[PDB]
Order: structure tokens, then C-alpha cells, then sequence
């Protein structure tokens, strides 16, 4: 109430060394994107309209061609974001009829959204097979008969599982879906545009243009994960499903909004161009071992001033991708602090509370700063934050 | 001149084996089902009376004791308990379970699979990561007749994932009225803090004085008996799972009897030591040590071997506790002439055969698992091998 | 509690001259028999597992060739007990089916075992077709129709009829069911392996090889009553049905203990070794009468000093199949023992609070100990346990 003198929004310095922090707003844009975005939103433009022709267009327009090149698939379309997708997809080509997901893929992410939850709302019937840890070939053909609208897929962006499991080849389900006349749907959530093993990143994460030329009828995932663009929903496929979905008046309600799109634009032109270091969420996961050691040093160099401050600098293990390569572990660089009036626990609680916040990991009473997820311009702003709240 | 069924020498390291028998028993159970089975018993009889008695009449006795439940059975196996648990309480009834339980275990065992053939009717709750409380109470109406949970026993989740406290579900229960099961399928019997092993598992004994009014598992896991399916709580429902014909389709065998009522006295006697399972989880850091060098001392003057020690953390429990993860000595040893997959592969074509770990070329014989005995008969089967 | 201090289970010495005894544990093992079971449980062992191929395996696989070569049928399948085989052969061919069965063979063997009960419980629909003293062929054939599923015989192991009696002949079954293409189940019960005649008992008592080779397609069997092995479910008939039998879910409830298989499978080895005397069960019945005098006259040697004590041996009819040859006389030579300061009725109370315990018969007041059932490491125990008795 009081608390409307000031934006509740506020930048935040990244130290969990989390690249895709479900929390901390999940991918952040680069500098060229975000001025494009500035560009279009402070006037009037073509956002609904072909300047060629003096009429009104279609604002998907835009985007589908990057998309369809950059994934190879023969249609696009992309709405709000990937619950949606989901949620279009089946209510689309499944109302009242029965879709076969296995028991282990029925996943939640985040806290509203469950794919039981949303499928059973979509007018889908959902037809569950194998179990929780394992799940085979078998058990999504026995459940094919004539109601049967739909082999869905779901990737399981964040959380995974070990032991006694088993689960469906991609090949193994179109396959099967080719055998029965029956289209494929794999919501793979992370929006992979393409094979991380490109940039010396090796895991077997599906992105779009391999699960599309591996006949996959629909692929769908998020803008703000791996992508590293804006929020949204993306889908790609077959024409005619993606038409039959273009249609659906509910595809309206989920219609994109200028901001988004724009961003979306350009964070597809510079894929295009292959310019991935300027998408910061690649960059990110890319980054050299000895960059992280090179900015873990040269903030070391600014804190040594501040009183009381115990500096080190680790090497350690981590799990870089949040919401998107959870069993992803990567080496990078922290830089280890310590104060002795005060406990990393009420240092940590301070820091959060402080103007602009950092948001940084703890082991053991002591503070780390993983150099994965800051900035160069954030270097400065920690240390002013530091020597502010230690030495008043 | 070969039996089929062989003893085999466990270098795996992996201390409950789905593969490789689970459970092994102790000299003192074995000897004792030799003794019942070397000649007639008293299996159905009362020898006081002169006439007919109840054959699982003692083994309740201990198992009441033991867990503090009203009553308790026991058929062949968990599979079965699960199976009659669900066929007598929930026939045309519908089981509330959720979605993160509803498991595999071995080759032939689903929860859906067996439950469907049960006659009960699978009411699926929450997520596959993640199931509240909520997920529970908004599946009960009035064809209610469970609330069901199943112990991930061989695999387990990490992320975001979320679960209902038993002691949770206990209250649910109550308040509604419905009888809550429990299948832990590992078949703890009491708390594992106790023998220096910390974690979480649940047992009988704590998981009926939580409230459950049904407890299961099976006997040849955590409980380090014979193969069992154990059921234990409420006196009313007990009597009606003995009830059920097919209870009798279940009955166990003389053997698994003899071997589970000496199994459970030892427990009774708090002989822990006395049974293998736990007494290799419990075992010290430094005897497996001593084990490993003491294995080294025998193998050093054999041609072509290259001898060496680690320490490795491994994860000792294959169908029991898959989170477990516990710092061990394998011996580890190559040969020149052969690599390591085809001398494992001769190995399980020895006589006696050894099963044991493959690491990048590097053969690996866990101390965990192997017996004293064992050792000798290594020496000799790898000096025929490789010098023949 | 207090009796929880030691075991309640047993050894018993077992003087009822009742080889197949339902109370006193049914069949006894062999010690080789024992040994390999006790060798097998001491450690780890390829139970589920193919040492050739390093994988899991199929542990009934062990079993399974013996008893296909052994009885002669495509294939084989051990379930728990043959309360699990019926219950299992019925829920899997016959499921909300129809089984036609002899109203004279709707049988209680044991307390908790009725075949219509269990029948029911399996899902099946009982059609009883005839009397309970006389039934035709003309009976089972004019209640086939489009829902029977099974033509199915028990063997009365338990009692047996008398008088004005009829019976349908096996082979008109078999003749049957081929005419209407109906599968035909025998429950044996007995579980014989092998046909009497060939040791001197001259019976009708089924036997598997024979019963296989006269065209039925299932027969199944206890392991420990005729079969002298472990307790066991025994099915083998046509490979098509045992598939289907072995791919039931419950199949799996039923799955036999790491102790059984072992016994199991050494059990079948002395018999494809026909070591017959080395299964007790066997080598008690086939016993020759001489035999039994010499082993009774030896007891009496070694009681005659014992004080109180009137001792002598007679020659008598006894019925020594308790649960599977009903009908079966045979003579035995007891031992007979009288006391005059202790009833022979407290005197057997006392031997059976004994360590070990003895069992025997009481007729009038006189005291029978057969020797059929005794074993020659019995004897001594027997001295030794009767003058603590009487003596002290
Ligand atoms: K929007
Ligand atoms: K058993
Ligand atoms: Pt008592
Ligand atoms: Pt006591």
C-alpha cells in the first residue's frame, strides 16, 4: 500500500551461478535485443500489418520464417508460453479423445503447472501407461485404439531420476505413431534450438531441429529457457496440425504481445547469424574455465580493502542449468568470503536486503559467489554493496 | 556334472542383489531350516494337545513384539501381500495412490499391473515429482476404501519433487475414516540410526507407531531373512486378509517358516551381527581393508596380474536403498594378455563363478560382499584361468 | 512374551507310520537334498541371472527343462503351492468364463482349500455338471456352450468313493475337449512323478509323464506329497497355455522362494539320476516288509532293559499315504510298548513335550510305534528318550 511509492521489480545481482533461475526471471536479454524491443514499443509500428500490401497482417508473420529455417520444420506458430503450447496442442487435436503419456512423465514444473492438471482442462482424456520408473514400447502401443488422439511425450525439464528406470526411444515413438497413423507431441519445454554438442557442450538434451527431423509431427518448448529469449510458447511441425491449431479460438487468448515478439525477432535473427555469444543464457554455459577463474580473480582484487572480509577463490562442481539441464554438471569458479562479526547466514540475509539485492549460494557457513551467472558490471556494484554493509 | 542353481562369489559390492539372490541367510538360520526339513515337525501341530495348531501362529508372535502391531500374516511374498492387501479390502473399491508410486520392481512387478488384477480400482493422484496433500483428500468419496502408499524402493528422484508425511496421510486417514497401507517393500524391521546408519527408511516398528493401520515388505531385503511378504497392523483388517481364499494360494513353505521364525528370534536377541544384510552395511571401513590386502597378499605371485587397492564410494544397497552411497576397498587387478570384459566373462563361466564390477578396463572385486572362505577359492579359480 | 526365547518349530520323530502326514510337515528331504539348499543360501547366487550372457535371467529357467523331459510336455511353470497353480490356471484361461467340472470333483483338501471357493475367488464361473457318486461323459459334454472356457478334472488325493460310482475315463476327456477345441486341466494334486506299479505298489494314483502323454493339455501337482521334493505348485502342459500362464501379473505373487527352487531342482536331479531311495517320500513307501521287521526287532533289542516295560511286535495293516493315497493298505511291522505304572495315554503326552518330540499311535490302551516312518538315527533317540522318562 505504502510499499507504491517504488516498482516491487527489481534488477538483481545473480551469484547462485544458476543460468536458468526459475526464480530470478529465467534467461536475461542481451543489450541489442532489448533496445530493438525499446524500439518498437515507444510508437506505432506494422505490428499487425504488411506495409507491402496497405492491408493488415498476421504478427506471427514475422517470426515464422526464422523458425522454420532455423528447425527445418515444414510449419510454426507460437503463443504465450509453452503451458499454453501444451494446453493448445491438446485441446486442439485431442478434445475427447484419449492421449497415451507415460506414468513418468506427468511431470509439474513451477507450482500452477501439472500436465494432468492442465490436460484434464484442455478436454483431453488421458490415457497413462507404464510406470512411474519404467516405461516401455509395449505399454504406449497396448493403449492405442480407436479413441485415440494423440503419443505425447514430455521431457522432464526439472527433475530427473536414477536406479531401476526405463523410458521410450523418440525413434521407438514415431515409429509407433507412423505405424497406427497417430501424431506425435513432444513438449520438450527447454526450447533447444539446436544440438548443444555445436558449442563443446556435450548431453543429450533434444532441441528442435534434431527431434524435428527425426518425424516428430510437433515439438513445443519455452522462449525464456534455453533459448534465451523472451517468455513464449513455441511450436513447430507438420502444416496442417499447426493450421487446425492457428484456428482454435482459444489461440487468440494465448496471442503474444508486441514486447515479446519483437524480442523474439531478434533473439531468432541472431541465432540466424549465428552470433550465439550475444544471447547471454548460451553464453553463459559457454563461458571458458579460465574466464570464470580470470573474473573470480579480478573481483578478489577489489574486496581485499574491505575489513574483516576473509577472500578465497575455489574451484568446484556445479549444476549451471536450473530449470532446464538439471543433471548438467559444470566446473566454474567461486569466490569464497567470510566475515567475522557476522555469520554468512545473516550476511547472506543482508546482502538480499540491500539496494540493488545479490542473491549468492552457501555451503557450510561459507559465502560464495559463482562467476557463471554475473556480470562484468556487477563486479563494481559488489563491492559497494560489501564495504556499505560491513564497514558502517 | 552341473547343477544349474550355483553359489555364486559376490564381487559387485551391491549388498541387496536383485540379480544375485537378495538376501543371503547366516550359518545359524540355514542349519535350523536343515534341521526342520531333515525329517517330520511339528509345522501344523500342537504338541501339547495332541492335535492340529496354526503354522504361522509363532512367527505373529515375534512380529507383534517386534513392530507393535495388533495382529500380523505372512504370505509367500510382498508382491502377494500387496496383491491380497488390496484384493480383500478394495474389490470394487477404488485406492487412492499417487502418481510418483506407482512403481516397478523387477521384471514381472507393477504396482497398476498387480492392483488392476487385484480387482481394485486405481484412483491416480499428483504428479509424477511432485504430490501434496491436497492430491489425497480431493480423490476420497464414498467408493474410498485406501489410501495407499508405496516405498520407492529401487530408484529415486532428485530436483523438485515433493511427498506426502506418512504422518500426514495417518491423519487424513483417520479423519475420513479410511484405513491407510503401507507397502515399504523393503521390509525394515526397526530403526537403522541404531547400527550407526543414518537415514531416513522407514521401518515396521516406527511406521505402526506412526499409525498406519497397514504395514508390508518383504523378508529377504532389509529384514536379511528369507523370501516373505509381511503384513502387520489393525487386528480387524489381519483377520480379514487371512480370511481370503486366496491367502491359502499364498501360504509359505516349511522352509521360509523355519527360516524366518529363527531369522526373527536372532532379532529378538538383538543379534544384529548375525545377519548378513545388515552386519555388510554395518561393517568397518578398515576390515574391508584388511579384507582387500589381505586378498592382494594371496594374488601377488600370479603371472601376468596386475594388483592394486582403491577406495571407492559405491552404492551397497541395489533394490533397498538406492540413495545409500558407502566408501569401500575393491581389489583391483588386470592381466596383459586379456582385457578386462573377456576375464570378467571367464570368470562367470568358472566353477564356482564371480560376478563382479567392470571401471574403464579396470577389473574391480568389492569387499563388501565377499566372504572369508571366498578368498581362497579366488586365488585358485584366477591361477587355473590364466596359467592352464 | 516367554516363549519367544526359543523356536516353536521342531524336529519331530514321527512314529504314525503316515508318510504323507498334512500336520507333521508333509514330505522330508534328502540331506543331499538339504545340503544343496543350505549351499545355496549361504551366499549370493545366479537366481535371477544368465552367467553366460552376464544379465538377469529367468530363475524358473533352472527348473523348467527338467520338468518338460521328466514328464514330457512342451513346457513347464512352479508356482508357490497347487492352491496357487489351480488358482492361477483358472484366473488366467478362464476369467468371467465358463469351467465345466464333475460335481463329484468339487473338493476340500485341507482346511482353507475348496475348489469352488477358489474357483470363484479366481474370477472363473463354475458349471458343475453330473452327481456326486456318478458322472458321464454326457454330463460335461452337454454343458459346453460359447462361454466355456475349460474342461478341467481334480484328483480326490483326499478321499475316495465307494458303492454305485462312475467316473468320466481321462481319455474321453482329452477326446472331448479335442471334438469342442476346449482345453482340459487336470489337477493331479498328488503331484506322482513317476507310475507305482514300477516299485512293486500296484495303484491307479496319476502320475505327470503319463498323464501328459495321454493328451491333456495342463496338469499341475503339489511338490510335497508324492513328488517328495519342497512345497511347490507344479504346472506343465501345452507351451502356448503356460506362456499365457506365466505372463499373469499374479504369477508373480506366486513366485517361488530362492529355498524351494534349490530343493526343487536337486530333488529333480535324483530322480533323472533315479536314485529313487534317496527321496524319503518314496523310498518310505516302497520300503520291503521285511525291512520294517528288522528295523522293529532292532528297537525291541534296545528297550528290553528299560523297567516297567512290556514290549512286543506285531504285523498290521496301516493306511500310510495320509494326503494323497487315501485308499492305499499297507502292512507294517509296529513296535508295541506297555507300561505298568504310566497310561499309555500319558505316557504319548509325554513324548511329545519330549526333546525331540515322538508321535505315535494309540490303540486300547497299547502304545504303536510304525515303523515306516522312522528312521534308523530315530532308534538310539528313542531308547535314551524313553528311560529318561520312565527311569528318572
Ligand atoms: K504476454
Ligand atoms: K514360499
Ligand atoms: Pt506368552
Ligand atoms: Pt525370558
Amino acid at each position: 500500500m505504502k510499499s507504491l511509492m517504488k516498482p516491487n521489480i527489481k534488477r538483481v545481482i545473480n551469484a547462485t551461478g544458476v543460468v536458468i533461475n526459475t526464480n530470478l526471471g529465467r534467461a536475461p536479454l542481451s543489450k541489442d535485443v532489448i533496445n530493438f524491443i525499446s524500439e518498437i514499443a515507444n510508437g506505432y509500428s506494422n505490428l499487425e500489418y504488411n506495409l507491402e500490401e496497405g492491408k493488415r497482417g498476421s504478427r506471427i508473420a514475422h517470426i515464422e520464417k526464422y523458425l522454420n529455417e532455423l528447425t527445418g520444420a515444414e510449419s510454426s506458430f507460437v503463443v504465450n508460453n509453452n503451458a499454453g503450447a501444451v494446453f493448445l496442442v491438446l485441446n486442439t487435436l485431442a478434445e475427447g479423445k484419449e492421449v497415451i503419456i507415460s506414468r513418468g512423465e506427468l511431470v509439474e514444473i513451477g507450482g500452477s503447472f501439472r500436465i494432468p492438471d492442465i490436460m484434464k482442462k484442455s478436454g483431453a482424456i488421458l490415457r497413462e501407461v507404464g510406470t512411474t520408473n519404467k516405461t516401455k514400447v509395449s505399454d504406449y502401443e497396448g493403449a492405442i485404439n480407436q479413441n485415440t488422439a494423440l503419443l505425447m511425450k514430455v521431457h522432464k525439464s526439472n527433475f530427473y531420476m536414477e536406479g531401476f528406470v526405463e523410458e521410450v526411444k523418440l525413434e521407438d515413438l514415431v515409429k509407433l505413431g507412423h505405424k497406427y497413423g497417430i501424431p506425435t507431441y513432444y513438449d520438450a519445454g527447454s526450447g533447444l534450438l539446436i544440438n548443444l554438442k555445436e558449442f563443446g557442450i556435450s548431453v543429450d538434451e533434444p532441441n528442435f531441429r534434431d527431434c524435428i527431423s527425426l518425424g516428430i509431427d510437433l515439438v513445443s518448448g519455452s522462449g525464456d529457457k534455453l533459448l534465451g529469449g523472451p517468455q513464449a510458447g513455441i511450436i513447430v511441425g507438420k502444416k496442417n496440425l499447426i493450421e487446425k491449431i492457428k484456428k482454435n479460438p482459444i489461440a487468440r487468448a494465448l496471442r503474444i504481445d508486441k514486447l515479446t515478439l519483437s524480442g523474439l525477432e531478434m533473439t531468432l535473427k541472431l541465432y540466424f547469424e549465428k552470433r550465439y555469444e550475444d544471447i547471454p543464457v548460451i553464453r553463459m554455459l559457454t563461458q571458458d574455465e579460465k574466464a570464470l577463474r580470470q573474473k573470480a580473480k579480478r573481483l578478489e582484487k577489489l574486496l581485499k580493502d574491505i575489513p574483516g572480509l576473509k577472500i578465497s577463490v575455489i574451484k568446484d562442481k556445479a549444476k549451471p542449468g536450473g530449470g532446464s539441464l538439471p543433471e548438467l554438471e559444470l566446473p566454474t569458479y567461486c569466490v569464497a568470503i567470510r566475515h567475522d562479526r557476522l555469520s554468512s547466514q545473516e550476511l547472506s540475509r543482508r546482502l538480499r536486503l540491500a539496494e540493488p539485492p545479490i542473491v549468492c549460494r552457501i555451503r557450510e557457513d561459507q559465502l560464495l559467489f559463482d562467476m557463471r551467472t554475473v556480470f562484468h558490471e556487477d563486479l563494481k556494484t559488489i563491492k559497494k554493496t560489501l564495504q556499505e554493509l560491513l564497514s558502517i
